[PDB]
């Protein structure tokens, strides 16, 4: 049980990552909605919606 820096919950990642999401995904949705559960699936939805962020190229990966 180490932790001493601040950071994101571990219970977290995973529940999310049981979902079926990418660690990194997890980790930055965290880290976006300042270390939010809840936010963060809200976040994630919405990445999956289609609206991910301001007019950005996109990497080559079909959803």
């Amino acid at each position: 049980g180490s932790s001493g820096s601040s950071g994101p919950p571990e219970d977290c990642v995973t529940t999310i990552v049981s979902m079926g999401f990418s660690r990194d995904q997890a980790l930055k949705a965290l880290r976006a909605t300042n270390n939010s559960l809840e936010r963060a699936v809200d976040w994630i939805f919405s990445h999956i919606d289609d609206l991910d962020a301001e007019a950005a190229m996109s990497g080559p990966s079909s959803g």
